[PDB]
């Protein structure tokens, strides 16, 4: 399990830090994300941290960010300076397909998936992920994430097609076309929830904007 700790509410152009405390036995995956998502908006990713120490970083934001880790707390860490207005999200770390809590943080290439769909007990349902800048490999590991009301997310399919435990079975992920897919087979209506796919582009991760499904 994980566990973000966060200073609730930070000020505009001073820094943020979010400590991610590791608890439990296993630790699948090879390091630690820190995600947010902006509130009404989408997931973004911000970073990572691997299990020898090395980091990666989305882009946009790697000149205000700092990722770190203390082996003997268990603990990951962000920092964040110069925050702005729009720096005002939710904060989770994430390792494989576990997502922590978050915490809410308030400031004093392109993945496609369809934005809605909807579906009726019994049914079977697909969800797709596109690529902007082609084609979906099993090297790019497909992420399925299931948010579920309302901030609560749980990762359903990791590495393309491998069910998370306690998935339950009608949940499959595969390659269809040049996309991702993820198929539910027989849906009912626990299912119906935002659906986010990410695809790993050899040094950092991009989510879709999400699919809405809805099961009458
Ligand atoms: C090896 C090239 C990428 N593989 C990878 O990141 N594997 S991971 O640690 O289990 C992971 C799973 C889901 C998320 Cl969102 C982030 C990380």
């Amino acid at each position: 399990q994980l566990k973000e700790s966060g200073p609730g509410l930070v000020a505009p152009s001073q820094s943020l830090s979010i400590t991610c405390t590791v608890s439990g036995l296993s630790l699948p995956g090879y390091g630690v994300n820190w995600v947010r998502q902006p509130p009404g908006k989408g997931l973004e990713w911000l970073g990572m941290i691997w299990d020898d120490g090395r980091t990666d970083y989305n882009s946009a934001l790697k000149s205000r960010l700092s990722i770190s880790k203390d082996n003997s707390k268990s603990q990951v860490f962000l920092k964040m300076n110069s925050l702005q207005t729009d720096d005002t999200a939710r904060y989770y770390c994430v390792r494989n397909v576990y997502w922590g809590q978050g915490t809410l943080v308030t400031v004093s290439a392109v993945v496609t998936q369809e934005s809605a769909l909807t579906t009726s007990p019994g049914e079977t349902v697909t969800l797709t992920c596109r690529s902007s800048t082609g084609a979906v490999t099993t090297s790019n590991y497909a992420n399925w994430v299931q948010e579920k009301p309302d901030h609560l997310f749980s990762g359903l399919i990791s590495g393309t097609n491998n069910r998370a435990p306690g998935v339950p079975a009608r949940f499959s992920g595969s390659l269809i076309g040049d996309t991702a897919a993820l198929t539910i087979t027989g849906a009912q209506t626990e299912d119906e929830a935002i659906y986010f796919c990410a695809l790993w582009y050899s040094n950092h991760w991009v989510f879709g904007g999400g699919s809405k499904l809805t099961v009458l």
